[PDB]
């Protein structure tokens, strides 16, 4: 999953 993107992280904590 996104490991370098906080936007992705914020929206989907299931990814990395």
């Amino acid at each position: 999953g996104c490991c370098s993107d906080p936007r992705c992280n914020m929206n989907n904590p299931d990814y990395c």
